[PDB]
DNA sequence: CCGACGGCGCATCAGC
DNA sequence: GCTGATGCGGC
DNA sequence: GTCGG
């Protein structure tokens, strides 16, 4: 049904980027999604409305797509110079809906236009602009392994006692990634515990020209850009990388959460509820009889998390659902 | 019929 | 100058 | 825009 899920996703983005209606953005995603995983060529909009998250207005949109191969509102909005430009510019990392709009108000509508107006961009947006196309490229697993090597090596070299895990879908065995998400902890850093801990790891990864730019950086979260060293060969794209410092006693919660997937964490947070628990990125708590959660139970490996909700450890390899 | 639809870090703005 | 709000990213 | 209370 690619005709329909593209439509729905195209519609999704205009809501986010142009109407600034976050909830309609998601409404449309949920429907793309449910339809994307639905094992039949959809014959009518009535057929589709059965699926949860497909309601009346989308049902009519299907019906118009199916009969005519388009949507009047969609064609119409694609040709709108203002709107289609506001939508496009938000593709630059650091330009969201508010800033894309303000730009288009003053005539800034293309990358070119941003290029001639560097002075009206903030740090984040220059970097987004500069790597506009690298940022939209995927990363092969191979390159990810090559990147993992560099990070794990360099972290251990700052302090042998650090623990770093690369999570995301890559940890789940995914053939390609969108960025690198690194979770970093250290025994001297607990919920009750230097401002140097994240800084020293970033410092090292810059020293060896692995980290090339900085989107933002604090005591507990770094977001920026990285690049494998070029092998006589054509150089590697610049890649998004984030790095987070988590307290040693919340790491394995972090690791699980930042491993996903979504569809996984839903079921697990709905099973945790069944066997009576509440499980966030930081902690698991045992809810009371009215619904008053008490003490976050300790966690010391990915293993634990499962014992507490009574489950057989699922390997990251198959955590799609 | 009408409110929920998520939280949090950091950079940067708006208000005192 | 300080605090708190808002934009953003993207889980 | 959809759902559900
Ligand atoms: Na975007
Ligand atoms: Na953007």
């Amino acid at each position: 049904n690619g005709g329909i899920t593209d439509m729905l996703t195209e519609l999704a983005n205009f809501e986010k980027n142009v109407s600034q209606a976050i909830h309609k953005y998601n409404a449309y995603r949920k429907a793309a999604s449910v339809i994307a995983k639905y094992p039949h060529k959809i014959k009518s909009g009535a057929e589709a409305k059965k699926l949860p998250g497909v309601g009346t207005k989308i049902a009519e949109k299907i019906d118009e797509f199916l009969a005519t191969g388009k949507l009047r509102k969609l064609e119409k909005i694609r040709q709108d110079d203002t709107s289609s430009s506001i939508n496009f510019l938000t593709r630059v990392s650091g330009i969201g809906p508010s800033a894309a709009r303000k730009f288009v108000d003053e005539g800034i509508k293309t990358l070119e236009d941003l290029r001639k107006n560097e002075d009206k961009l903030n740090h984040h947006q220059r970097i987004g602009l500069k790597y506009f196309g690298d940022f939209e490229k995927r990363i092969p697993r191979e390159e990810m392994l090559q990147m993992q090597d560099i990070v794990l090596n360099e972290v251990k070299k700052v302090d042998s006692e650090y623990i770093a895990t690369v999570c995301g879908s890559f940890r789940r065995g995914a053939e390609s990634s969108g960025d690198m998400d690194v979770l970093l902890t250290h025994p001297s850093f607990t919920s009750e515990s230097q401002p140097k801990l994240l800084h020293q790891v970033v410092e090292q990864l810059q020293k060896v020209h692995f980290i090339t730019d900085t989107l933002s950086k604090g005591e507990t979260k770094f977001m920026g850009v990285c690049q494998l060293p070029s092998k006589d060969e054509k150089e590697y794209p610049h890649r998004r990388i984030d790095i987070r410092l988590i307290p040693k006693d919340q790491y394995y919660c972090g690791v699980l959460y930042f491993t996903g997937s979504d569809i996984f964490n839903k079921n697990m947070r709905a099973h945790a509820l069944e066997k009576g628990f509440t499980i966030n990125e930081y902690t698991i708590r045992p809810l009371g009889v009215t619904g008053v959660a008490g003490e976050p139970l300790p966690v010391d490996s990915e293993k634990d998390i499962f014992d507490y909700i009574q489950w057989k450890y699922r390997e990251p390899k198959d955590r799609s659902e």
